């Protein structure tokens, strides 16, 4: 089990740029996965992008992807790129241990696919 801490939350202006970071305590070993989830106003929990902590694949959901990159050092960082006010949001860092028979290069992107869950910071592009 991990206890997982996002820091890096707060404003940015339009056309900025900003990094998230969410720290876990715990081991970080047997098929660990760390992601990132996020909450705009009026809309669900949704997947914006995952590492496997060992192998280093990675998946980003599309309307994220080429702005976004998601990267390990014990922590993992969501570096975000030319930030639009649509990026508003509640981020969540995530993380689990996947079962045993799960591919080393795959990664689940649905919310109660995640045991592990921090208790999110908000990111304000404004």
């Amino acid at each position: 089990q991990v206890q997982l801490q996002e820091s890096g939350g707060g404003l940015v202006q339009p056309g900025g740029s900003l990094r998230l970071s969410c720290a876990a305590s715990g081991r970080t070993f047997s098929s660990y996965a760390m992601g990132w989830f996020r909450q705009a106003p009026g809309k669900q929990r949704e997947f914006v992008a995952a590492i496997r902590w060992s192998g280093g694949y990675t998946y980003y959901t599309d309307s994220v992807k080429g702005r976004f990159t998601i990267s390990r050092d014990t922590t993992v960082y969501l570096q975000m790129n030319s930030l639009k006010p649509e990026d508003t949001a509640v981020y969540y860092c995530a993380a689990t241990y996947l079962s045993s028979d799960y591919s080393r290069y795959a990664l689940p992107q649905r919310p109660l696919d995640y045991d592990y869950w921090g208790q999110g910071t908000q990111v304000t592009v404004s």
